[PDB]
């Protein structure tokens, strides 16, 4: 008899399928930051990692496994083959001319998405890879999943950055500074000035010129500084990781724990704000065990509405010319 | 007249000193992994980051600040000047070249350590930079701090790796697999076979060949795999970050919360195991608000004791020829 | 040599003053619920418990100490003497005397004022630099009492106030909309309890004002009867008392949320009772709930909420009633 | 159109994934509830009792604290339909041979109602005499022994490690020690396993656990027994310590951690014990309940104490009607 048999008496060997499994596809700076944030928040009983670079994939898995003593995630697996991702509740995609840069990530998705749906037909897909709004659509089209199970990170990072900048200007914690950046993720995002508040006190009600070019204090600059901070981080360190990883982990917690919290995420915006094309844009969504179960119908000004419609037309102009 | 003044009525604007401040010196792969693990564990009310590369430093600080909405650390500061580190309770040194490593790192410590003690004379110093055992001694000599306030990461990562491997062989969580790797961090570490247990059941008592060359089960391979895995991770991804960052955060928690938990850390071992020189080696230490307040006197075999004495002689041989 | 000396080599035996100490005064249902919430949220390196009933006090301390293996608070102390509370960063007062049928509201206040005139001087004696968090009812009057007896600046005297009222309101709001209360924003202000004021204009989800979409929100003409959401806050409080005899978990969790902002210097906004003199036409030394920024100095700042004239009149009426009792208080 | 419909556009209006049920909302039950809620172990918490008013009050009080919790649904009821598809069921209902039979009659109604709605659950028995009632739950349910867990010596060990920690000035997490066998007065401290950093205390101090010992380390176990009576005399019941220990068990089960805990299990087949009795041994706890057990090397004296406890428990068990 072995030491294991001399020390431990086994009652049953009958192993079960993972109950709260998360898969992260792409183990770059974003993927690894999502991985550590998820592990530290104790959201999964199993974590699966996938990439094309075999050596860095094995190294990253081993480095996470060596930290098991300080974690509450008993199983960390990795592999090039998607059989390691079987029965995942949530799949996070962070793998990465502009129409050709869209097609560059599109042909990458032509392989990933069918391999993901094959082993986890009932999962929720969380898209992080850029252009997030186009690639969420691509993931939705290739998977054949209903709209609720295909979620784009969208304006989650934009809103988090906005609330941080809002907090700094008012000397208040970002948790107490409410503000929504919607529509197209990145440069063309829309700050919803009417909803910007502290303790239910509307900033536009107190300051009617809020976000307008004629505002003396220039509060519009809070949104400008979101765009500019993103370029600054890239210029200074070459990439963004911690902020995105923490925001993705926040989305994952709502999904995994079925919290039904409202988050600014990219969803099929068809039928809203005069949009008829199959486009994904950020609106506040209620997140839970079925993914996007509901969405908040935000009252937008004519100007905000026009910006959303223009973004939709631009995204459908690229999407129209895509090979599947 | 401002929106801030119209929205917020100020009661007082006297500034207080941070109560639970942590400083991380060196924002490389190790330093950043320590930062994120401390942030996600809510150990500090303020986090300061220091480095020589200004661009990378600003980028890393900004990336952490953009994630504030998902954290409970209201202040994140960075700078080349140590005035940003003022009144830190714990200072974590992860700087240097990732023996010539000794030479380069001593010279680097010659300037870091006096700048640290200048702004935080009452802090605890936690050394991560390699060779961790020599550099903990160097930090102790330059600072002039008492023994208890100078802590080396030492065999904390070695023991965590060992318990992970132990857990995998027995099908038990590493938290329930007890085992101590002591002495010199790295290649020359000592596994304490007599203390290896599950639920107080000694493994060497059940299996006398444990750790011997005549063991058919080859349990001696468990300690060799700790050494092998470290080289494998480096070969595969180029560095180690997550495992070390999580282990350092576990030490930080015991210090910050005054837990008085026992950890394998590098301390002044002069007066134990026939050692008469000023050398730092890993032994189980009680960690709290005063740093190392106490140490556990582990009963070692003649073989284990000889390995510790040999390590001490080698470390002193390098140390006695160093210039301060 | 002892087993301890044979096993452990001591480097230094000197113990530092506690760094993040919390004291809970009154170990009744509320106090104990505040204690377990603070312990489970790891907000303190030291927890001190005080009461007048020595046996119950020792029992409660021992029961908490027996759970130390599952906690991250290395020291739990208790005692009748306030020397156990020395150097506390935050002192939570939950000591009180319940409502007795056949007494005036002034008489009820005075009995609790009698309880405080021993506690407050003993608290400031051992923790002159602490923050005082008052839970005992009538919370608005007793926060004033604590402020007057202590001699502390306004920022270091905090009343629980409308923190439980808002938490209850947001739960009920969440239920109606099928959304988590964290995402359902709403503020109940003024006097804690029966006379609280729901601020309809601030009620929102994702920055979308409910009053803007539905102008009859909080009006008696409302077809959807959203005004009954605030009435259910009042009703649920009486229902809980009728059903189990007291309230503990909800208040303990809300107090822990306040403690977290103070202990960690978060600067989060909370509806807490503060010295409202100089706002909403209130010219008296009264404590009412308004949204306050809470940190290491207690209330460092307050949010100037725009109120309708009827919300302002309700606040002024509450202030007059509280001052009417306060002026007749002997201490 | 309602305000809800004007504000929120519904995509779909389509069961609990990590549900926990607590049976008996007394001091123990409520302490288990708050500990589980604060540890974020369940997405749904179901509460059951016979006293309808107290039950509704306790459920409401927990619901009013939702803003500070990460458990979106708290339900209660006299009917067990509220407990449907629970992953873990915690039984805390009961009196704080004649009395044992009255507690069997209570379990004759609870246990069939629990398995009816949660046939795949893990049963965690807290109610006293915990070792006898664990057997009772196992017999009535028909569940395999891995899915019937008794709290057993989990509180005894926690108390012991606290007392060990106080004597050595070390955190109980770093003070290892196992109290096994029968929960309560007749528990067995395993002196050979008592250690700090893998350093055996019995090796350094041979008199450890004997009357001869000048340092009287045997009092560490005797003060566990004494403290239990003291807490009862002082406050009338024990709640926080037991509630925190149950949440610790619940965490290893819910998250499939495979951590070792001192819990009551079917001990028949070990230490010459032939009768169907449940005693505490270190068990590996996970998603299947007790998947494995640690075979502790016990001295002749310790082994005899377990066998004697088994004979006493069987003596009571054989005379039971159910
Ligand atoms: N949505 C947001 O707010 C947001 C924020 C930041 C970054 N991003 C995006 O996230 C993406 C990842 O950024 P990063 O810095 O981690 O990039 P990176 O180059 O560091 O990592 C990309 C990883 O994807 C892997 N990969 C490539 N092809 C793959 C395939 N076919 N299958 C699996 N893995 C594959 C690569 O091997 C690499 O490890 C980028 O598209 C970036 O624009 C989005
Ligand atoms: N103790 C352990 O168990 C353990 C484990 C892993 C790594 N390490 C050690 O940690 C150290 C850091 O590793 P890494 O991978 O982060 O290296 P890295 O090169 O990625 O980062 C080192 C950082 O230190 C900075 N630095 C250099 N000189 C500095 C100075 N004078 N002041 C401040 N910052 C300065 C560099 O700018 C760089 O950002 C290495 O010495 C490595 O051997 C120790
Ligand atoms: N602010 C709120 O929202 C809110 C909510 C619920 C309850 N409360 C209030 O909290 C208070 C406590 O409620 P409870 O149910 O715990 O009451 P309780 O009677 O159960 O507990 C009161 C405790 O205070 C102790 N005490 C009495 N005099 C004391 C003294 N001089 N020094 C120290 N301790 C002393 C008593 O011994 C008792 O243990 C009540 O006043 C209640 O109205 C406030
Ligand atoms: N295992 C341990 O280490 C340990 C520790 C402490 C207490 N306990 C035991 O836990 C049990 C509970 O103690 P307590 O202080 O909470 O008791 P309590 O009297 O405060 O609570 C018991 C609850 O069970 C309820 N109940 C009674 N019959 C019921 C039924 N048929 N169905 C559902 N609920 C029913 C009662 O209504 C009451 O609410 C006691 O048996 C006690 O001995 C065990
Ligand atoms: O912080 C970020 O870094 C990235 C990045 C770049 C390299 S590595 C990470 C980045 C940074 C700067 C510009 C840029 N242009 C871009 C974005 C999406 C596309 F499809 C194509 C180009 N992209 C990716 C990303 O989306 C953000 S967020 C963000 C980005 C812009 C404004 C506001 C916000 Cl909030
Ligand atoms: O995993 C690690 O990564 C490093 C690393 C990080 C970035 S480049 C290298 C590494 C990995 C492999 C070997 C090596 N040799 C070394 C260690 C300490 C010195 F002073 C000098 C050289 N160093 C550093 C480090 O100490 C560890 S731990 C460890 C290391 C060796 C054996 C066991 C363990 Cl546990
Ligand atoms: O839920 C509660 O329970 C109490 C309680 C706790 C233990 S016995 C009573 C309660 C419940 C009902 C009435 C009442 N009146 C009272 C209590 C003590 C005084 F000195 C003065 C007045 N007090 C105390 C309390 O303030 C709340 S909150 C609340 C209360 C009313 C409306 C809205 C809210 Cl939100
Ligand atoms: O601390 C406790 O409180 C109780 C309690 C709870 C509410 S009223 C009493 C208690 C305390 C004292 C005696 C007793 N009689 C009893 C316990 C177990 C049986 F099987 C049968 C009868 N019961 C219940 C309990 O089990 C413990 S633990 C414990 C108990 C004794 C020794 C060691 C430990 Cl650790």
């Amino acid at each position: 008899a072995t030491l294991k048999d001399q020390l431990i008496y086994n009652l049953l060997k009958e192993e079960q399928t993972p109950q709260n499994k998360i898969t992260v596809v792409g183990v770059g700076a974003v993927g690894m930051a999502c991985a550590i944030s998820i592990l530290m928040k104790d959201l999964a009983d199993e974590l699966a990692l996938v990439d094309v670079i075999e050596d860095k994939l094995k190294g990253e898995m081993m480095d996470l496994q060596h930290g098991s003593l300080f974690l509450r995630t008993p199983k960390i697996v990795s592999g090039k083959d998607y059989n390691v991702t079987a029965n995942s509740k949530l799949v996070i995609i962070t793998a990465g001319s502009r129409l050709n840069l869209v097609q560059r990530n599109v042909n990458i998705f032509k392989f990933i998405i069918p391999n993901v749906v094959k082993y986890s037909p009932n999962c929720k897909l969380l898209i992080v890879s850029n252009p997030v709004d186009i690639l969420t659509y691509v993931a939705w089209k290739i998977s054949g999943f209903p709209k609720n199970r295909v979620i784009g990170s969208g304006c989650n990072l934009d809103s988090a950055r906005f609330r941080y900048l809002m907090g700094e200007r008012l000397g208040v914690h970002p948790l107490s500074c409410h503000g929504w950046v919607l529509g197209e993720h990145g440069d063309s995002s829309v700050p919803v000035w009417s909803g910007m508040n502290v303790a239910g006190v509307s900033l536009k009600t107190l300051h009617p010129d809020l976000g307008t070019d004629k505002d003396k204090e220039q509060w519009k600059e809070v949104h400008k500084q979101v765009v500019e901070s993103a370029y600054e981080v890239i210029k200074l360190k070459g990439y963004t990781s911690w902020a995105i990883g923490l925001s993705v982990a926040d989305l994952a917690e709502s999904i995994m724990k079925n919290l039904r919290r409202v988050h600014p995420v990219s969803t099929m915006i068809k039928g809203l704000y005069g949009i008829k094309d199959d486009v994904f844009l950020s609106v506040p969504c209620i997140l839970g065990q079925n993914g996007i179960s509901d969405l908040v119908k935000v009252t937008l000004t004519s100007e905000e509405e026009a910006r959303l419609k223009k973004s939709a037309d631009t995204l459908w102009g690229i999407q129209k010319e895509l090979q599947f």
